[PDB]
């Protein structure tokens, strides 16, 4: 209880836990091979996120990266959580639109480079290079959202306004969800430094819960 | 030859090596696409295990984790071996019972969290938190064995006592094999500390050889 | 600009970048599910390689491994690049010859052990053990080239001299490409030490560009 952001990591850990159990209880009784997959993926996302947030809460997923003449603490576990949960989420969207394996491998591969370079930008001691990796990381994000924005609209083509409105909203939500992360990274203590550490943890905690748990609800509430 | 457990790591490395060659020689001459898979998986398990045990034998896979006011050495390579070989083993069992991709992804994902959290519990400097990760790690193990225990019995249903007895034994063996690991971790120098380090290495060495090599024999001795 | 090999890492980074864009621009307009895969794999190889070479260029992928009584710098990012790009390349060759999943899993699994043990040999402080891991790493390479040499010739069997000559050349090129790496490692500052560091970076830079970018051209120039 020495860090001023322990409350957020606690709420995050708890929310990730409750979300996991909900998906676990509701996931029992499914024998359809295709429905079981959507329940296995959406349930592992918060399961991984819960364990990652417990490490930060216990201070295990925190390190000191001396950049800018200061010992700015960097929660490396956050990127680990995104590394294992962002591809799983892309799989729920891929199977939804029924994209070919080529489209999937490109999205996953681009996601790894996005998170990969993103972590380097956070572990760099030179302040100028930190944003270099940020530019490449973000560039990989645009590609993911580009294919998603294109792959989603093509699924709701033809003529079905009632059903077409469903895929159009899920598309927009995804674009704004992924886009919020690089913005919080730029203004937080890991980029520019306008937002202090405690408020930074709050922003990412809201985005993770909204994605790992929140988005998992809207996705599995579809037939 | 300064550590009192170098003999066990030596025997382990040797046994993993002999097991690999046996599977490699016996694996030649297989053209059946489905039979080649069972030979590729069962052969990589000891191949990985052999390299992991050579690192501990040479002192490369050993670190000092100061917990409990002592510099207890922790063989991190052990978890690395389990991390890459436990999912492969689950694949031999999955293809055997012919489980759907949903069941497989849930088992693999739960296995990563099991080994993942398990390693954190071994790299924690706070004695109280070490067992917290142990509880979560074990909880992930129960899920794997739950689905296995359920998925295996369903394969030997209908009426075939002669063939049904085969799947019932492999099931029991797997339950007792995976269950032994968390017990050795709890009593060893990484948990409570009732068993010294040298005896701990012996227990895990017997379990690994029995699994990576021993279990690989019984599995490939089936038509 | 303090290291005498910054020029090579710069050229490498630039070449990896140009190669990526070329594959990215030329990869647009492909709707064939099978053709998109070959474009997704061949494009991620240089994309990963570009990011890995930018880390070494910026000094992020470099560490000091005290072996032989000297602080020999070891570019660990090189192995990371090979770790994520060598399996992707094997996939382009697998889908080309249309190998069964068993053959693929064995090649990929053997490739991980090859790069895995290879990195240990480069991070070992004992000069004698460095070559031990080199022997195992190379041994895993021979297996990959053995299956490749066997799997490639079988694709050009029957009677088609015009088309058969195509697969026979790609085979030979691959054998000589993979074989060059362990040779440069043995003579460089990471093994024997006959070749200085700056010349070592040049050799690997030529081999990586030839593989990640160069070989990617010849592979995608086939119908
Ligand atoms: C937790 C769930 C999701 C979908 C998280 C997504 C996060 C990102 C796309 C973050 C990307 C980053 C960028 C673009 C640049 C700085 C490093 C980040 C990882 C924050
Ligand atoms: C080597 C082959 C197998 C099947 C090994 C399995 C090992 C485990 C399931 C170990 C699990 C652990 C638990 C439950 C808690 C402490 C950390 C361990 C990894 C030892
Ligand atoms: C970058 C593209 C390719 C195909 C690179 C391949 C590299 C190897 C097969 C290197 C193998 C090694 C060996 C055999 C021994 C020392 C460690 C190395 C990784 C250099």
């Amino acid at each position: 209880t020495g860090r001023p952001e322990w409350i957020w990591l606690a709420l995050g850990t708890a929310l990730m836990g409750l979300g996991t159990l909900y998906f676990l209880v509701k996931g029992m009784g499914v024998s359809d091979p295709d429905a079981k997959k959507f329940y296995a993926i959406t349930t592992l996302v918060p399961a991984i996120a819960f364990t990652m947030y417990l490490s930060m809460l216990l201070g295990y997923g925190l390190t000191m990266v001396p950049f800018g003449g200061e010992q700015n603490p960097i929660y490396w576990a956050r990127y680990a959580d995104w590394l294992f949960t962002t591809p799983l989420l892309l799989l729920d969207l891929a199977l939804l639109v029924d994209a070919d394996q080529g489209t999937i491998l490109a999205l996953v591969g681009a996601d790894g480079i996005m998170i990969g370079t993103g972590l380097v930008g956070a572990l760099t001691k030179v302040y100028s290079y930190r944003f270099v990796w940020w530019a490449i990381s973000t560039a990989a994000m645009l590609y993911i959202l580009y294919v998603l924005f294109f792959g989603f609209t093509s699924k709701a083509e033809s003529m079905r306004p009632e059903v077409a409105s469903t895929f159009k909203v899920l598309r927009n939500v995804t674009v704004v969800l992924w886009s919020a992360y690089p913005v919080v990274w730029l203004i937080g203590s890991e980029g520019a430094g306008i937002v202090p550490l405690n408020i930074e943890t709050l922003l990412f905690m809201v985005l993770d819960v909204s994605a790992k748990v929140g988005f998992g609800l809207i996705l599995l509430r579809s037939r």
